[PDB]
C-alpha cells in the first residue's frame, strides 16, 4: 500500500485525514498523522480561555477519539525537517516515509523583526500558550493589592487591532468584572488597550462594522490606540510612536495579535514562499511536486477577481483538506484530480458572549443574532469532525 | 471622654474591640478600630487559599459587620508610628490621639537575615499574600507544558517544618491531582520539598504525632529535608547545606514559614523588645505604661509553670482580647482589674482536607476525628465574634 503521511493535526490535517478515512478502504493505503499534541484544538475558540472566560478543555479532543486505528495511524512527535529530495520527513525522536506528503502545521506569530516581542510578549496560538496568558494575568492582578501603585499590573496591551486581536479584548472586556471581585481591584484602574498600526481598527473591513466593535468595546471599556506603530517591546511594556516621538506604555501583559506567517519548517525545507506560505497550484498541490500538499495557512490561494490573496482561516482550511483527501483518493486510484475552488460564506467576529459583528452572504449582522450565528457556525464544524457526539460534548 | 484605640483588627484586635462593645455602655469611652483593611481575615485558615484548596472569600469578614457603628468607629488605614510621649498614633492618612492604646498589629516575617530570603521567598500572612502565592503557583505550571524540562516550575520549597508549614505542605499535596490535569503534568514530576534546619520535622512536639504526619504527608509525594539550613533564596530557587557542603535545589516557588517577630511598628517606636515582642506586666501592659496594652503576636508571655515562652497562637490571642477588654472596662468605670491567666487548651494540626493531627483534652487524635474537632474548634471563634450568624454564613 501507498503511505500517505500528513503533517499537523489542525483544521486542514483532521479534515485531510477524516476525509481519506471517509473515502478510502480497509487496505487501499497507509495513512500516518503526525501532531505536536495528542489532542486537536479548535483554534478559533482560542481567545476565550486565554482571557479565561471559557476552560480550555472545551477548545480541545482527542485525537484518537476522532479517527479509527485501523485506517490512521496517528504519530505524537514534532516535526523538525522535511527532505523533499529524499521524500522523507525528520522528527524529534523518530523519521517517517511519504509517498505522499500532506502539510498544515498552521501558522507562526510574525513579529517584523520588531525587539523583544519574541521574548517578553505572548501569542495566542495554542492550549499551552491560552492557559500561561490567563495564569499569567491574574498573577498580576493578585500582585496589585498588596502593591497598589503598580497600575501596570492592571494594564493590558493587545498588539493589533485585526480579528484576533478585537475578539481577544472583546473577551477581556466582559472577564474584568469578575476578575477584579477576586482580587479586589478597582474597576476604573484597569486598562486594556489595542494598540494598531493601520489608520483604522479591523483595516480593510466595513466601516459599519468596524465603528459599531469601537463603540460596544469602547463603552466595556476598551482603548483604542490607531494609527500608534509598537516600535519595541520590553519587560516594562512596550514602546509606541505617537506624533512622530516615542511614548511607552507600562504593561505587566502584552498579547501580539499582529500578524501570523507560515510554519518556519516549510520555508526552512526549502520551498519558495511568500510571507512563509506556499502559492500552490489548483490542486493545492506544492510548485514542482506533484506528490506533495499543502492546506490551512501554509497554503497561499490568490483570488482571480482581485490579485489580493484569501486571508488565512479555519474556513478555507477546512475546504482545503476536504479538496486534498478526495484528490489523494482519486490520485491512489489512478483517477482525476478536481481543481479547487474557494467558497467564502463570509465570516462573523464575536465582541464579548453575547455581541458578534459580520459580513454573511453580503448581509450585515448584530447583537445577539450574530452572536448565536458563530456559535452556530462553530457547532458545525464540531459536528463534521466529531458528530453529534461531540457536540452534545461540549 | 476618655479615648481608647485599638491597632489592629486580628484575633486579639477584633475580641479586644468586640468585647469592649459588650461590656461597655453606651458613651462611656470613645473607642477606634484601626486596620489596613476592611475586613478581618482568619489567618488560621490562610494555608487553604495559598494552595489552593479552598477560596479567600471563606478566610475573611468585613469588619463593619461585626461591630456596632454606634459603640465602635472604624477607621481604614495604615499604622506608621506610635508617639509615647505625645501619645499620638501616626496614620498614613491622618493622626490619633489616645488616652488607652491597644496594640495588636501582629507578627511580620523573620528571614533571620538569610540572604534573598525576605526579597525572593513568600509569606503565607495575609490575604493578599496568599492571592499571590497561589496565583504564582498555577503560573508556574502553566509555564512548564511549554517547556517540559523545566522541572523546577514544577519544583516547591517549603521553608521550616513548623506548624505553618506541615498544614501548607499538606493542602499543597491535597491540590497536585487537580492542578496536574488542569495543566497536562505528570503527577510524578512534582516536587514538594519541606526544608527544616532542625534535626526533626515539627521540633519541639510529640514524636508519636510527628511520625504519624511524616508517613501521612510522605505518601502523597512530600519530600523532607532534615538538618538542612537554607543559606540563601535566589528567584532560581535556594541554596541548603548538607554534610556541610552547598547544594542547589532549583525551585520556581519558595515558601519561607521558617519564623515571625512582632510587628517591627512597635520596635521602631522606641518601646522595648525580644524579637520584636514585648514582654508585658501580667495586665499585658506594656512596661512603664498604665495606658497601653499588648495583645495577639506583638504580646510575649512565660509560663510559670514552665520558664518557657508561650507560642505566638491565635487561641492566646483571643485569650488577650478577652482579657484587655475587661481590664480597660474596669480601669475606666474605675474597678479592679484582673491578671491574665491563660488556659491554653488543645490545638489540631490539619494533613490536607481528609486528615489531621493533635492533642485534645489531652488525648492524642488522628484521621477524621482530628479533623472534624479542628474544624469545629476554628467554628467556635467565628460564634465568638460573629454569632449563629457568621457560622451559618460559612455554609
Ligand atoms: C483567537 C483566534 C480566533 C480565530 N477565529 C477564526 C474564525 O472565527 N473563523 C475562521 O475562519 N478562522 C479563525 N481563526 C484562524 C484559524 O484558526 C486558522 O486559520 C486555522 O487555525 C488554520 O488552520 P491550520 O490547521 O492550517 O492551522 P492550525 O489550526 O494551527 O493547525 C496546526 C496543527 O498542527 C500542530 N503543529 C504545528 N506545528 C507542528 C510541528 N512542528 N510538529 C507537529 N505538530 C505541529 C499543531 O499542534 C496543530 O495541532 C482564528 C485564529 C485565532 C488565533
Ligand atoms: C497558616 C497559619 C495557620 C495558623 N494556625 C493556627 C492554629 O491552628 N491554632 C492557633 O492557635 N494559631 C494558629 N496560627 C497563628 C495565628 O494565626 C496568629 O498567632 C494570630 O493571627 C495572631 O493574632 P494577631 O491578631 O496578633 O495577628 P493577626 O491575625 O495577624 O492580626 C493583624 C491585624 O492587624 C492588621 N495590621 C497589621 N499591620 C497593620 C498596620 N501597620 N496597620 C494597620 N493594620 C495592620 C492586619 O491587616 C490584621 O488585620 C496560624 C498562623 C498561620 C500563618
Ligand atoms: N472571525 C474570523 O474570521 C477570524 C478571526 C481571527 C483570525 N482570522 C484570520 O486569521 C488571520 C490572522 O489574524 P490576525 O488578527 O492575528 O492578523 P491580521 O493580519 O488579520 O491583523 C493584525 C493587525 O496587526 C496590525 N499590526 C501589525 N503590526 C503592528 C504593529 N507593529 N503595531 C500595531 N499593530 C500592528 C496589522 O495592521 C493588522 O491589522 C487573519 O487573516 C484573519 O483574517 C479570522
Amino acid at each position: 500500500k501507498p503511505s500517505i503521511v500528513i503533517l499537523g493535526a489542525g483544521y486542514g490535517g483532521i479534515v485531510a485525514a477524516l476525509g481519506l478515512q471517509k473515502r478510502l478502504n480497509y487496505n487501499e493505503a497507509d495513512i500516518t498523522l503526525v501532531n505536536k499534541n495528542d489532542y486537536h484544538y479548535i483554534t478559533t475558540e482560542l481567545h476565550q480561555p486565554a482571557a479565561g472566560t471559557m476552560h480550555h478543555d472545551q477548545a480541545r479532543v482527542g485525537i484518537k477519539e476522532l479517527i479509527d486505528e485501523k485506517k490512521i495511524k496517528f504519530v505524537k512527535d514534532t516535526v523538525v525537517a522535511i527532505d523533499r529530495e529524499q521524500q522523507k520527513v525528520t522528527l524529534q525522536n523518530g523519521e517517517l516515509h511519504y509517498d505522499y506528503l500532506v502539510v498544515g502545521l498552521g501558522s507562526e506569530p510574525e513579529t517584523f523583526g520588531i525587539e523583544g516581542l519574541r521574548e517578553h510578549a505572548f501569542s495566542i496560538n495554542s492550549i499551552n500558550s491560552v492557559r500561561i496568558i490567563r495564569q499569567h494575568i491574574e498573577y498580576q492582578f493578585a500582585k496589585f493589592a498588596a502593591e497598589p501603585e503598580r497600575t501596570d499590573y492592571l494594564t493590558i496591551v493587545v498588539g493589533g487591532a485585526g480579528f484576533t486581536g478585537i475578539e481577544f479584548v472583546g473577551e477581556l472586556a466582559d472577564r474584568m468584572p469578575e476578575l477584579c471581585a477576586e482580587y479586589d481591584v478597582d474597576p476604573k484602574l484597569v486598562r486594556i488597550i489595542n494598540v494598531e498600526a493601520a489608520p483604522t481598527v479591523l483595516p480593510g473591513f466595513d466601516p459599519a462594522l468596524v465603528n459599531y466593535a469601537m463603540d460596544v468595546l469602547g463603552g466595556k471599556g476598551v482603548e483604542f490606540k490607531i494609527g500608534t506603530p509598537i516600535k519595541r517591546c520590553t519587560p516594562e511594556g512596550v514602546v509606541i510612536e505617537v506624533d512622530g516621538e516615542e511614548e511607552e506604555i507600562k504593561a505587566a501583559t502584552v498579547v501580539w495579535t499582529g500578524g501570523v506567517r507560515g510554519n518556519s519548517i516549510v520555508e526552512k525545507s526549502g520551498f519558495e514562499t511568500m510571507r512563509g506560505r506556499i502559492k500552490v497550484d489548483p490542486y493545492l498541490r506544492a510548485p514542482g511536486h506533484e506528490n506533495i500538499f499543502i492546506v490551512g495557512d501554509c497554503a497561499l490561494i490568490i483570488n482571480e477577481e482581485n490579485n489580493r490573496p484569501y486571508p488565512p482561516t479555519a474556513q478555507i482550511a477546512i475546504q482545503h483538506g476536504e479538496n486534498v483527501a478526495a484528490n489523494l483518493a482519486a490520485l491512489i486510484r489512478g483517477g482525476s484530480m478536481t481543481p479547487f475552488k474557494p467558497h467564502i460564506r463570509g465570516t462573523v467576529a464575536s465582541l464579548g458572549r453575547n455581541d458578534a459583528i459580520g459580513i454573511v452572504g453580503g448581509r450585515k449582522v448584530y447583537g445577539h443574532a450574530a452572536s448565536w450565528l458563530k456559535k452556530l457556525i462553530d457547532m458545525r464544524y464540531l459536528y463534521l469532525i466529531g458528530g453529534l457526539s461531540l457536540v452534545l460534548k461540549k
